[PDB]
């Protein structure tokens, strides 16, 4: 029915998605997946909530800082 969704092949992830057992903050040791940086392991994090930044060790590059609210990582 010509729905106005994203034309980018990406699952719309955000704080408030109808995901069963959705996180309220990423946990350390979790494996993440992102088409921008690849897959990584969250080794550290800063703060909590929207201003939370995650230090993700991407095995294809290195540790990066991802602002949790805008990061929106998918769990492997």
């Amino acid at each position: 029915r010509l729905r106005a969704t994203v034309s980018r092949p990406v699952s719309h992830q955000r704080m408030g998605t109808p995901m069963v057992e959705n996180d309220s903050g990423y946990k350390l040791g979790q494996r993440v997946r992102h088409a921008k940086f690849g897959e990584g392991t969250i080794v550290n994090m800063e703060g909590s909530g929207e201003h939370s930044r995650l230090q993700v060790a991407f095995q294809g590059q290195g540790i990066k800082w991802l602002v949790a609210a805008y990061a929106r990582l998918e769990s492997v």
